Formats: C-alpha cells, sequence, structure tokens
C-alpha cells in the first residue's frame, strides 16, 4: 500500500516555512511511462532549480544522496521560503494541479492553521496537521539513521567559550538510543528517546528564548530576536551578575564553587548606583547567560536521573549563529564537571518537515 | 554544666535574634545560693515580652518543656533590629553580665561589626561560630525536640487558592534543605555532623529584586515582594492553553503551565499595556517555578524524599512561600510538598545556643 509520488513533507513557522522533497531514483521504464505530466514537471521543476520564484531557496549543501525511503531509493532534499511567501506557494500548487497528484498535504508548524482554508479554497487541498514534537523526533532520528552523506549527522564544541581555540567536531556514534532531546523555541521541552517507537516528554522548563526576548524588550526597548542577540553578543554578564569570587575573594573550596561561576544572576542590579551605569548590551548578555546557564544545569540533572548521556539541543533558540549554543555548550560541561557534551545536528530546523513526510508511510 | 544565664545568639543586618533557655527546676537551696545578678536577670526576661525601646518575645515560638543539659526548662525566642544593637550591649553593661558570664555564643554577619563595642563597653568576647553550621544544627535540635507537641514541619494545602488555602503541618534524615539568600544553594543533611552542598540555582532572591527594580522602578525587597503580591502574571507570561487553546494533550501538560516565562512581552502591544505589578508577579512566579524543578530534580537525583525551604527571601512577604509551595505540587505531581519550618529565622541562634555545650 505504497503511497504514490511526489512525496512531500512542511513544516509552516509563524515566520518561516520548511519544505522537503524525496527525489526518487530508481524509477523504472513502466512507472515513467504510466506517470502523468503534471508529476513529471513538478519532478523537473523541483530538481532544475535551486532559487524558487522571489523566496525559495533549495540548501544544496544539506542534501541526503543515496537513501531509503519506504523502500525506493533516491535523495533528500531542504527547501526553505518565508511565511509571507506562503500565498504564492498556495497559488503555486493551483497553478500545477498539484490535487490531481494528492488530496492532502502533511505539514506541522505554528503557523499551518493559519493557511488551512487557503489550502482548500485556493489549491483543493486538505492541509493534515500533526504534531511539531512527534514530527521533530522522527524527522531526527530519521535523518540520524541515514546519516550525512557518509558524514556524521551530529556535532559538538571544545572550548566554546574561548574563541581562539573554539571548534566545531563531529560526533559519530551510529547508535543514538538513547538520547536526551532538550528542544528550545519560546519555552523548553525535554524529552527522552529510547527508540524510534518510545519516547516521553520527561521535564521542561519556561525559561527559553521567549523569556530572554520578553526580558531584553523590557529590559532594553529592542523588538526582536535578531536585535537581542546583537547586544547579547557585545555584552558584558559579569557586570549584572554577582560571582562567587565578590562574595569569597575567590573559589568557595566549601561548596565545590570556583570564583567564577555566578552566585546570583542579575546581583549588581539589587544596588541603584550600579542599575543607573549598566549598558543595553550588559543587560542583554547577562539575560542570555542566565537562560543558557539554566538550561544546562536541568539539562545535567535529566540526564542523570534518566541515566542517559547523549544530550541533544535543537530549535529556534538556537538559529542565526552560535552564540546560544555555544554558551549551552559552556554551561552543559560547567554543570557536568566535564562528563557530558552539548550535542548538536546539522539539519536542525528542518527535522519537523522530515517527519510530516514521514507520515505519508504511517500504514 | 555550664552555669547560667543560657544564651545564643545571631546578629543580621537588620534583625538580631536570641534564644534563652529559662530553668524551670531551680531547687530551694539553688534559688538560696545564686547571686543576685543573676536572679534579677531572668525575672527580667520572663517578667517582660518588650524590653528595652524595641526588644520583644514571640510567646507563640516559646518551646515549653524541654530537657537541655539535663536542666527541665523552656525556651524563648526575641528579637530586635540591629540598630538598637549599642542599647542591648549597654544593657549588658549596666545588668552587669560580664559578671555571669566572660563570653556569648554569636553567629551573624554582624557577630564581627559589634565585637569590639562587646568587648570596651560590656567586657565580653563574643565567640563568633558559622552561620551554616549554627543553622543546620539548630533546625535539627528543634525539629527533634518538636513544637510543643506539634510538628516544627509544616506544608500549604491548595496554596494559591486563598478560599482553600490551608497551613497543615507535617510529621527525618536524610532531607534537602533549600537556603534562599541572594543565591540557591542546595545541601544534602544526612545526620547533624555531615551535610554537603550538591547544587544550587543563581536564580534566587537576588535576581528576583534586581530584575524587579529594573523592570518597575522600585528599590527595596519589600517593595517588589508588595508589587507581587498584587500581580497577575498570566498578563505576562504565555500559558500552554495560549498556544494549544487548553491542555496540550499529546504529552498531558495542563494549560495553565506556563509555556514560556515573559512570553506575551515578545509583543510590543502587549508590553505597552502591562502594569508593572503583574511584571513583578512574573518575575516572581518565574524564580520560584524555576527554585521549585531543581529542587525537585535534585529530590530525585539524591534518592530524598523530603525537601526544606528556608532563608531571608521567604521572611519578607509570604507569597514566596505559597509559590514554592504550588511549584513543588506541580514538578512533583503531588508527591512532594514544600516544607516550611515555625522557628524559620531563630535556627542561628538556636545553634549558637547549643555551642555553650560543646
Ligand atoms: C507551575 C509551572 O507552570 S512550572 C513551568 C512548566 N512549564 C513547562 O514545563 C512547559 C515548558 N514549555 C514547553 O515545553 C514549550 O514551550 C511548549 C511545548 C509548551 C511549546 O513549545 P515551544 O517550543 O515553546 O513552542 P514555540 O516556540 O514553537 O511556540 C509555538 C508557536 O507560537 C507562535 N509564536 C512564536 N513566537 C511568537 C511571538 N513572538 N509572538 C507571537 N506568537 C509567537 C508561533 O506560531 C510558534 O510556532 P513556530 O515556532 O512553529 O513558528
Ligand atoms: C556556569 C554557572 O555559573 S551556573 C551557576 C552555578 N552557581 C551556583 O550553583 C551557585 C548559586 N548560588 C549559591 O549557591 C549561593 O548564592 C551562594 C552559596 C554562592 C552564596 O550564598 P547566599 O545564601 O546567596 O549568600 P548571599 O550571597 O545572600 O550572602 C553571602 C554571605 O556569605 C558570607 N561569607 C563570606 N565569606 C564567608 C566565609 N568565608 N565563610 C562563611 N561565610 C562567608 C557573606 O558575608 C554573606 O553573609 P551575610 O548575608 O551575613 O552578609
Ligand atoms: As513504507
Ligand atoms: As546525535
Ligand atoms: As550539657
Ligand atoms: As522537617
Ligand atoms: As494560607
Ligand atoms: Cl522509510
Ligand atoms: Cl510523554
Ligand atoms: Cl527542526
Ligand atoms: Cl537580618
Ligand atoms: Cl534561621
Amino acid at each position: 500500500n505504497r503511497p504514490p509520488f511526489p512525496w512531500f513533507g512542511m513544516d509552516i513557522g509563524g515566520t518561516l516555512v520548511k519544505l522537503v522533497y524525496f527525489e526518487p531514483k530508481d524509477i523504472t521504464a513502466e512507472e515513467e511511462q504510466e506517470e502523468v505530466e503534471n508529476l513529471k514537471s513538478i519532478r523537473k521543476y523541483l530538481t532544475s532549480n535551486t532559487a524558487y520564484g522571489k523566496t525559495g531557496i533549495r540548501d544544496v549543501h544539506l542534501e541526503l544522496k543515496n537513501l531509503t525511503m519506504c523502500g525506493r531509493k533516491g535523495n533528500l532534499h531542504f527547501i526553505r521560503f518565508p511565511s509571507c511567501a506562503m500565498h504564492r506557494f498556495i497559488q503555486m500548487g493551483s497553478e500545477k494541479n498539484f490535487s490531481s497528484l494528492h488530496t492532502t498535504l502533511c505539514a506541522t508548524g505554528g503557523g499551518a492553521f493559519k493557511f488551512e482554508e487557503d489550502f482548500r479554497m485556493i489549491a483543493d487541498l486538505q492541509l493534515h496537521k500533526l504534531d511539531e514534537l512527534d514530527c521533530l523526533i522522527q524527522g531526527l532520528l530519521y535523518v540520524d539513521s541515514v546519516g550525512f552523506n557518509g558524514k556524521p549527522e551530529c556535532y559538538y564544541f571544545e572550548n566554546p567559550t574561548n574563541p581562539e581555540l573554539c571548534q566545531k567536531k563531529p560526533y559519530c556514534l551510529d547508535n543514538p538510543y538513547p538520547m536526551l532531546l532538550v528542544n528550545m523555541g519560546s519555552g523548553v521541552s525535554i524529552l527522552a528517546v529510547y527508540s524510534k517507537d518510545n519516547y516521553k516528554r520527561v521535564t521542561g522548563t519556561s525559561l527559553g528564548g521567549g523569556t530572554f526576548l520578553g526580558l531584553c524588550c523590557l529590559l532594553t526597548g529592542c523588538e526582536t530576536f535578531e536585535e537581542a542577540l546583537e547586544m547579547a553578543a557585545k555584552g558584558d554578564s559579569t557586570n549584572v551578575d554577582k560571582l562567587v569570587k565578590d562574595i569569597y575573594g575567590g573559589d568557595y573550596e566549601r561548596f565545590g564553587l570556583q570564583g567564577s561561576a555566578v552566585a546570583s544572576s542579575f546581583g549588581n542590579m539589587m544596588s541603584k548606583e550600579k542599575r543607573d551605569s549598566i549598558s543595553k548590551e550588559d543587560l542583554a548578555r547577562a539575560t542570555l547567560v542566565t537562560i543558557t546557564n539554566n538550561i544546562g544545569s536541568i539539562a545535567r540533572m535529566c540526564a542523570l536521573n534518566e541515566n542517559i548521556d547523549r544530550v541533544v539541543f535543537v530549535g529556534n533558540f538556537l538559529r542565526i549563529n552560535m552564540v546560544s549554543m555555544k554558551l549551552l555548550a559552556y554551561a552543559m560541561d560547567f554543570w557536568s564537571k566535564g562528563q557530558l557534551k552539548a550535542l548538536f545536528l546539522e539539519h536542525e530546523g528542518y527535522f519537523g518537515a522530515v517527519g510530516a513526510l514521514l507520515e505519508l508511510f504511517k500504514m
């Protein structure tokens, strides 16, 4: 009972859309004959272009080559466009008569509901909405099972906080189970994954990327995450936080605490004098450090409680650059006394769309 | 047997705590053989609840029918503000305390400030003791004797529902002790001679005050907590129900759970209409919910099922305590209670008194 081509999955965000497409490479002479024109041209449209209209982009470097999907050999392609271009996408769906190939389209993402009726009225498609976390996890595990063209899908950072020594290093453990997934959007969900068909949300924290943005907008008068990060990257949090060395003069060995460990986040801001001279850049950085250090702590304690040694970090909170990621890397190493690393994934951001595609094969 | 009277002191930045063991088994002959200086100090302490201008004996906290170094009697809890300290030392000199003891056991971060005045004005040497050691010994001692046949320990039931909220009692080792100052340190206490700091968080009272001041223009703990008491955090935080239109059924996460602390403040429109009290309350709820989670996880890591909260962050307004109670309740799915202690504030003084016998 194999679903017919073409095979797509989508992740429709509030601001960003991701689309994944499987290109079959093993199409028989018999199949090529019975295939309708509509399909033939979408397939050639997808594979001969890497830019689609004003905003569509195929990330060629992410292409997974020579894999198996539902018993067929081919390649997986990763495409992106902003949500504002979505009306044009749905209009493309109508012009290319997509409904003649499929009545439905699998999609996850917080933006999906916004567009469900447009899909029906403009393209005569049913958007079949899926859970973000189930899609993420299924997509992640699939991409990890097939590998990144013989290279590792996973990576970590060595000496993250020292830009003189910081280095992305691959992590080639073939068997990822069990693992802990730390999903950081506006809030944070932490899932133990024991197998493809066996996982559960163990806990989470409300102190996430939206706390970071909410607090910076309030504290610094910025409006976007990009602004918040740009300030958080030039800042010095030690002006805002009271450190152990400020209380004890150095380490406090009795408590196993080094001088550079934070005693109280925002502790300097209890003084009116210090508040009146603090920089917008320092407040932003302090906000980011507080949140990343706290996520590292909670991730470490969960890893211990669940007896899991692999902690994988994904989510919106990690996009734009690597400031977030390197601070989480530092935090994980701190709380774990060097015994756990923060692990990250090359295909981060596309896992939802891959999990949506995979829904096609559930029967 | 050390001679009477038996005192312990904890001298803090704003409050001084004093505990006093009143012996209730004085013989007719002991009474005949006791110097006048002692007899009148005992009469003074026991016949008064107001001492000088600012001194208060808190009769509610009194422990009756204790035995202490083999004498039957009562322990009394007394306090006065630090600015009355000059008057207290003069009182010791006028009442000739040095004729009874040459030294006095004291802890607290102002035992150093006043050591010189004690020596010069009252001819008394302060024997200064470590704050943490005194806290632990006192806490453990008070828990071991109980509160007049009732538990020293209590929790709140239905903490955030004022119509339902009930302070209920809880009837030992090991326990986790969450000590909240400017930061939070968590200690595993296995017995009275063994405790170790197991972990903590830099997100505590200090973060609450610093963030409140920055967000609202307030300046003090008392002011931040009064605002946080009046505000509504749900205007500031994004709740699970905001995202899913109710519970997130897939993972059984309640609609009322907070999804993203300060998450509504990502919206310019929402920022322009928020009250400062709502921000204050969101700041507190964020900090306490988080402390709740770290404490719960630490209990799990340690296989310890008893979690006690103490520290100056609890004293100023009871709002902190109710939120911690709700948090522990939430993270443990009702399996762990936030435990609080009736004699909180005085444990250091009790620990100091106990040193008199070692
Ligand atoms: C007692 C207590 O409550 S203790 C606290 C306990 N709370 C918990 O354990 C829950 C912790 N939080 C979580 O687990 C997570 O936040 C979840 C699972 C609830 C939600 O997951 P998140 O990753 O935070 O959701 P996400 O960031 O995607 O937000 C959802 C959607 O809201 C919308 N959204 C995102 N940002 C904004 C914004 N700035 N403004 C308006 N809407 C937005 C988007 O459509 C987003 O979808 P998208 O990211 O696909 O584009
Ligand atoms: C990567 C990262 O950094 S993640 C963050 C990791 N950080 C942590 O885990 C630490 C979290 N914080 C904590 O555990 C606590 O804040 C501590 C233990 C550091 C400090 O204890 P707090 O209860 O917050 O004390 P607070 O900061 O309120 O005041 C410090 C007290 O220590 C006292 N002190 C100073 N030196 C000493 C000493 N040598 N011996 C005993 N006490 C001392 C100070 O005088 C002060 O006393 P006071 O209140 O009487 O004036
Ligand atoms: As299949
Ligand atoms: As991995
Ligand atoms: As004794
Ligand atoms: As107890
Ligand atoms: As109550
Ligand atoms: Cl497959
Ligand atoms: Cl679950
Ligand atoms: Cl993803
Ligand atoms: Cl005090
Ligand atoms: Cl105390």
